[PDB]
């Protein structure tokens, strides 16, 4: 198996959003990844199941429970991603997991944490990243707050947070000989994804005001701008040299128009940007400004992506069942990843456990 | 030094957004960050680390900058492709040094290819791989989900997964490498979510029209009576059907759920259940709730949060708040950071590692 992970195994939960986000990256880069569905539902639709062995097992059952205990013994990774309390139920806690191997990476993957006020509370990424000040910022000022897909609060602040965890957790387990307890919080890795603006914020750099500031739409020079076509671009051109070249290329002499940094003369500058960038197409702007440090893209739909050359030649996407998906992140010069395998219809828990010798 | 990264080196050479996003993190989960600057802090981004000064084009800066990265684990740098090389800090250099370094480059558009040279920013990377055409309402321009997705979650965190994952093929191999990782490679995974629903017809290109994109009316923000707001979340129908009865609402008097042609009028609906009170009105009638509502609250607030509070999300610091590390640890537990550990020179911290 190719990757940087290679050997890794991993014993998945089956659930939904990050924890399954988590195990798709593992195997991405090659490490050797076991999923446990429910009976209860069952070759699978889900892209996110790539790089998988998937596995039948009803963990009510004493023999269900069994058979996982006896796959986690053999095990680096355990992913769950279930309400604290749910696991420890089955007979499948951190506690019993710990009796069985010591080495394991028991990885918790949750919305609130393990426990206070809301860790019994059902939420998903919206309601996590809105009580950490996240989703209060996103969208424009005169409307109410617009959600950032579930790309903050899952993947961003969840998974990305369970994977830095698993793999802090095996560097350490290679001093001391034992496992630990990872516990990923949403609104917890949310919050340090968005960092920066706490650290903005104290030096007064950033304010609570939704779509006034330097980097979530208030400033003419980071926004996307409507083209001829009722297509759009792209602006960030914050550095000054950067924005000197976007306003040649838009025909605009820079002592006709308002300072770059001059927020009360925002409202003329946007104005004045805003009429230029609508009397062309949006291909038309991608011309001028390719190869160009004016920091100007066009706003590809999905569905263009395919087609664009930096897209195409780095092999960002593969074909897969009429349909693109990326290709792992992020790349390794040595030991590189594969093309990821379709999900991987299902199999029985001896066959792997015989595999697993 | 606490946390599960004790007694790893990192070396960080000084840029913006996501290579210092991830030499924090490093940091955070106790490991040794050294930042290597230029003669000409502030940002609590810097957070622990020691920063050091020296001026790489000179032939001494390279020099000491060379006898630490012999002494490292990890390098990371942010700048444009081949810039590194010219300095004498490229991969090959280091190698010869060093076959063990882990060797992390940090950028949007990657190594290679032809926008390989191009300025850019994180509202740029997610523009060309479809991410900032999804996110904002379809009567109107696509926002910025702050820097968040290509600086960060495409970034920074895919750097992460690389260093780490990388130190631990080393440890079968003896051998460090190069990790590339390109915010709009990254993000793309980020999203692999939505290309997964698009294959299966579960996700359009029409923005403000899908379920996780703000266009579903159990998915979204809600303004209050007093001008604040709430967020549903209520996807599962006992979720949902948890939330109609909180706001008052017969079900049978509503359109389906999930009947998308109805969205429109299930929204108004919605929209009069919550204008009729206050935010935090909602916050209590759904408490201890599976209803999926929370207040949303404006970052001022949030220290005010019983969830938060108690569970130490944050700490304090200097002009307010910050993050505490993320994620937790059971055994090896991170510490309170360290605020930014002013100038030392480079050769103190040389006698300091061997
Ligand atoms: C493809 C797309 C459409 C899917 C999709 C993707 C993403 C999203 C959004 C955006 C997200 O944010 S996903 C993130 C949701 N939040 C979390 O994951 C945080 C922690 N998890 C949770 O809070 C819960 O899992 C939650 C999702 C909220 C609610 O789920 P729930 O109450 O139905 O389930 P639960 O976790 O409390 O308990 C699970 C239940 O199942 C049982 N179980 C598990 N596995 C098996 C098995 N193999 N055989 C038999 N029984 C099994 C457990 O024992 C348990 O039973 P229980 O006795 O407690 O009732 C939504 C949908
Ligand atoms: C707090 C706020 C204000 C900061 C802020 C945070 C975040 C953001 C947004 C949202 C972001 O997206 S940050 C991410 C930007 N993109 C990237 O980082 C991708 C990769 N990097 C780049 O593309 C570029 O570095 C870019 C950001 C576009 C700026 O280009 P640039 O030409 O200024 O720099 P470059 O990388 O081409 O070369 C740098 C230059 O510095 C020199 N340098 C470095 N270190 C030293 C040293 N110690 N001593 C002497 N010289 C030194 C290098 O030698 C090089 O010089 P050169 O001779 O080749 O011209 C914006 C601002």
């Amino acid at each position: 198996m190719a990757g940087p992970l290679s050997g890794l195994r991993v014993v998945e939960l089956a659930g939904i959003g990050p924890g399954p986000h988590a195990a798709m990256i593992l195997g991405d880069l090659g490490a050797d990844v076991v999923r446990i569905d429910r009976p209860s539902s069952v070759i699978s639709r889900d892209a996110m199941l790539r790089n998988r062995r998937i596995v039948t097992a009803d963990l009510k059952s004493d023999q269900g429970l069994e058979l996982a205990l006896k796959l986690i013994a053999k095990a680096d990774v355990l992913i769950e991603g279930y309400r604290p309390g749910v696991t420890e139920r089955l007979g499948l806690g951190p506690e019993e997991c710990a009796k069985v191997n010591d080495r394991l990476i028991y990885a918790r993957m949750t919305g609130w944490g393990q426990t206070g006020p809301r860790s019994q509370q059902a939420g998903h990424d919206i309601n996590y990243i809105s009580l950490n000040g996240i989703l209060h910022a996103i969208g424009r000022g005169d409307e109410r707050p617009v959600p950032p897909l579930n790309l903050v609060g899952d993947f961003g602040g969840g998974s990305m947070f369970l994977l830095v965890g698993i793999l802090a957790a095996l560097w350490e387990r290679q001093s001391s000989g034992k496992g630990q307890v990872v516990d990923a919080a949403m609104v917890d890795g949310s919050s340090v994804l968005i960092q920066m603006m706490w650290a903005m914020r104290a030096t007064g750099m950033w304010t609570d005001t939704r779509g006034a500031n330097m980097l979530d739409g208030g400033a003419p020079y980071y926004d996307t701008y409507e083209c001829a076509d009722g297509r759009y671009v792209a602006v960030g051109a914050i550095e000054p040299q950067f924005y000197a070249a976007m306003l040649a290329g838009l025909g605009l002499d820079a002592a006709e128009l308002p300072p770059q940094n001059d927020r009360a003369r925002w409202p003329e500058l946007r104005a004045l940007l805003t009429e230029a960038f609508a009397s062309h197409d949006r291909d038309h702007w991608g011309a001028v400004f390719a190869n160009s440090d004016a920091c100007v893209t066009p706003v590809l739909a999905f569905g263009e992506v395919h087609n664009e050359p930096h897209i195409i030649e780095r092999n960002t996407f593969y074909e897969a069942n009429g349909g693109w998906q990326p290709m792992p992140a992020p790349r390794f010069s040595r030991t590189a990843s594969s093309q990821p395998r379709p999900p991987a219809a299902t199999i029985d828990i001896e066959a792997v456990l015989t595999d697993w010798d």
